[PDB]
């Protein structure tokens, strides 16, 4: 039973909510923060250091759970924050991240960056063309 739909792009592409999301709007934090939010700048900053982090979603007001590290990473066991998927680094005051998720039957990929000030940025979603089309070679062998 797979879960790659004919069309991946096609729902990624046509679906509302997915396309909505598919773009590029305001988001903020959500998570951990409804506590220690002013720490919550750490703690994010500190969950970039596991390639994990809790953002949401202003497009929808949706909670969103990822988990970013370079997906070419094979046998490097430890976990590194690399710029690469997860950046802590000065390279526009906040700091962007990207990460492949499995959204509704399709291959996703969120990025967006977090202001180390207000902890909240721009946030954004985006298939994946590289590993769709593995699916089919996957799921078509």
């Amino acid at each position: 039973m797979p879960r790659v739909v004919p069309d991946q792009r096609s729902k990624f592409e046509n679906e509302e909510f997915f396309r909505k999301l598919s773009r590029e709007c305001e988001i903020k934090y959500t998570g951990f923060r409804d506590r220690p939010h002013e720490e919550r700048q750490t703690r994010f900053q500190n969950a970039c250091r596991d390639g994990r982090s809790e953002i949401a979603f202003v497009a929808t007001g949706t909670n969103l759970s990822l988990q970013f590290f370079p997906a070419s990473w094979q046998g490097e066991q430890r976990q590194t924050p690399s710029r690469e998927y997860v950046d802590l680094e000065r390279e526009a005051g906040k700091v962007y991240l990207k990460a492949p998720m499995i959204l509704n039957g399709v291959c996703v990929i969120w990025k967006g960056w977090i202001d180390l000030h207000r902890l909240d940025g721009m946030g954004c979603l985006e298939f994946d063309e590289e590993r769709a089309q593995q699916e089919d070679a996957l799921a078509q062998q």
